[PDB]
């Protein structure tokens, strides 16, 4: 069948939601994955909001793999320009009830100890070792090292809508992001085969984080707020 | 090997294009594709333009494919709403020096007493026989009735932003279409082996046609302006 949900925008005390570690719903309706005091955004920062119920993408018994959209907006705002802002948000697929994973580069997704399995798309704002130039979109199967990146300019502080779409019969993973302000697009694709990856219940949401101490710069941080958020996905199953 | 170019308008007998048929470049330096007298779109109409080089999309010798990026801007103004507007238009990539084919639902790039090959991205407005709901984008290969489509909503007479992306290590065609004044988003993705369905060096440009004259409707028309234009594809080779 067809699960779905619509956020238009985030009540305090969200039952549908689950919130970990720094992410905070604001009195004023935004979701802020990052911690931020007093307007302003903090480093050593992580949280995740995670929808509470699971969603099978696909089914043992039929074989089918189920066909997903989601649409959000997010705002990242980087008020200290030197040296580096740090370091993004991604949206995440992944096995459920999972615990916030490490900080900075790894978005709170990726546990080196006890890793566990992952679908994200990430808008990546600090360059680590492993990293083309930033700020870039990314694919990321299992892993931080994306498969498939393009480079973004951030409407810094301004709107940006993504509209991520899979298609499980051709197993395209499509991502689009826009800056309404700007008027630019930016668009990014790669195959991914879900079913070989990830179990069949999963949970959908978003991650983020901000500089890692181990960075020394207070500096390396931003916002990363979400506006809405939509979500759509069908299993003929 | 980069071949690329832009034009963020233009001129009157440019060197760069070649128009067919209808097509012409108004004083105000829009590409009217089809037909419009006195600020009025006729019926019977059809025309192209084309890049005036030919472009190498692969190698015979090393088997490489190369990879594009196109990105345009057109508008499409439906003056009579009553009984329906035609045709729509077309970016497509064909054989060098194909001439015009047929008109209607076959926008002008298809020639049944000579059939050529070519990859098309179409925003059809009419429906055919062989058409699901209008409007829609459609992927065409080397016909109109399309492998993949999705449903749009015109801006009538507004401009829309599409992006067109061809990865060739995955084989992935990826189209966004946005309107800006709207902030509605469509995308919608495809397979597609280039080097299966055309030759070493091709043409790339645009096609558009009106209502037929067998339809017998005067009132099946509307514009199909391309605004700007630019390109880029990269051979590595
Ligand atoms: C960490 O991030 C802070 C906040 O942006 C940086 O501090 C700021 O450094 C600016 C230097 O580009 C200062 O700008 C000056 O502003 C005044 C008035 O606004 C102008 O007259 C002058 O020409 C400059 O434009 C800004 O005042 C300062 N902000 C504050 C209140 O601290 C900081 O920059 C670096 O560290 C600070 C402590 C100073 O030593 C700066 O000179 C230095 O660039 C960022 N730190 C890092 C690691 O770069
Ligand atoms: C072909 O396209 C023309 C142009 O739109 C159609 O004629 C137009 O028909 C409209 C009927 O829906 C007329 O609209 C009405 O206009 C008056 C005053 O302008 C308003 O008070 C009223 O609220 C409606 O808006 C419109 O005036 C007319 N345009 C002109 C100047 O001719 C045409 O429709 C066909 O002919 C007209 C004259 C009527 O007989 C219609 O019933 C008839 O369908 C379109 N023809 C086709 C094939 O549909
Ligand atoms: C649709 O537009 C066509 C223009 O490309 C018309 O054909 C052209 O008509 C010219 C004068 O009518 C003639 O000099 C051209 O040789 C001819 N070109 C072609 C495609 O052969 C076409 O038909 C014309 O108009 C209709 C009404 C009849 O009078 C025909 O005898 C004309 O050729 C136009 N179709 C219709 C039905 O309007
Ligand atoms: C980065 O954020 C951490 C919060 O998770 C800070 O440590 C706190 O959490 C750890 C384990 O989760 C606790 O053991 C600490 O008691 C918490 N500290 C606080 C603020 O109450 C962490 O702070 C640093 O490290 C901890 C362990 C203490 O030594 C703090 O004095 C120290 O500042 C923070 N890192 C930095 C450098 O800001
Ligand atoms: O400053 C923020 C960043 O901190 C870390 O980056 C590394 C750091 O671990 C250390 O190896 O030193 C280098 C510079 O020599 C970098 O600062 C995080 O790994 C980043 O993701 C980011 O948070
Ligand atoms: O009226 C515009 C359309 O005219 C033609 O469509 C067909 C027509 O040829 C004839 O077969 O009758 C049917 C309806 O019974 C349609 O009107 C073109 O083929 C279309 O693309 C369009 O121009
Ligand atoms: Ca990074
Ligand atoms: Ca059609
Ligand atoms: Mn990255
Ligand atoms: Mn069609």
């Amino acid at each position: 069948k067809t699960i779905s949900f619509n956020f238009n925008q985030f009540h305090q005390n969200e039952e549908q939601l689950k919130l970990q570690r720094d992410a905070r719903i604001s009195s004023n309706s935004v979701l802020e994955l990052t911690k931020v005091v007093n307007g302003v955004p903090t480093w050593n920062s992580t949280g995740r909001a995670l929808y509470a119920k699971p969603v099978q993408v696909w089914d043992s018994t039929t074989g089918n793999v189920a066909s997903f959209e989601t649409r959000f907006s997010f705002s990242i705002r980087q008020p200290f320009p030197r040296p580096h802002p740090a370091d993004g948000l991604v949206f995440f697929i992944a096995p459920p009830n999972t615990q916030t994973g490490e900080g900075g580069g790894y978005f709170g997704i990726y546990n080196p100890l006890s890793p566990y399995p992952f679908v994200a798309v990430e808008f990546d704002t600090f360059r680590n070792t492993w990293d083309p130039q930033i700020p870039h979109i990314g694919i990321d199967v299992n892993s931080v090292i994306s498969t498939k990146t393009v480079p973004f300019t951030l409407d810094n502080g301004g709107i940006a809508n993504v509209v991520i779409k899979y298609d499980a019969s051709t197993k395209i993973l499509h991502v689009v992001l826009v800056f309404p302000s700007l008027g630019t697009i930016y668009t990014i694709a790669d195959i991914v085969d879900l079913k070989q990856v990830l179990p069949e219940s999963v949970n959908v949401g978003f991650s983020a984080a901000t500089g890692d101490p181990s960075g020394k710069q207070r500096n390396a941080t931003e916002t990363h707020d979400i506006l809405s958020w939509s979500f759509s996905a069908s299993l003929p199953g």
